[PDB]
């Protein structure tokens, strides 16, 4: 659920992308944020 | 693949070549020749 990592031929690359010397990696991230706003919803709730 | 003989009257003969005294037999072969010229052929193939 953090991350990806993906490299390979018929993945990130063709086979004309190898005659010409190129590798290539791809990575996703997903950091975390902070709490910048915080929201307080008061109810009643029936007895 | 190899050889074949042919003899015998309507195939290599005559009614007239019987009374004449003639007896034909046709014999065709396939012999081995000699490998005097060796080329090799490189190329590329894709990956």
């Amino acid at each position: 659920h953090a991350f990806y990592v993906k490299v390979g031929l018929g993945q990130t690359m063709t086979a004309q992308d190898i005659l010409e010397g190129n590798m290539n990696v791809e990575i996703g991230l997903a950091v975390v944020r902070p709490a910048e706003f915080i929201i307080l919803k008061f109810s009643h709730k029936m007895q």
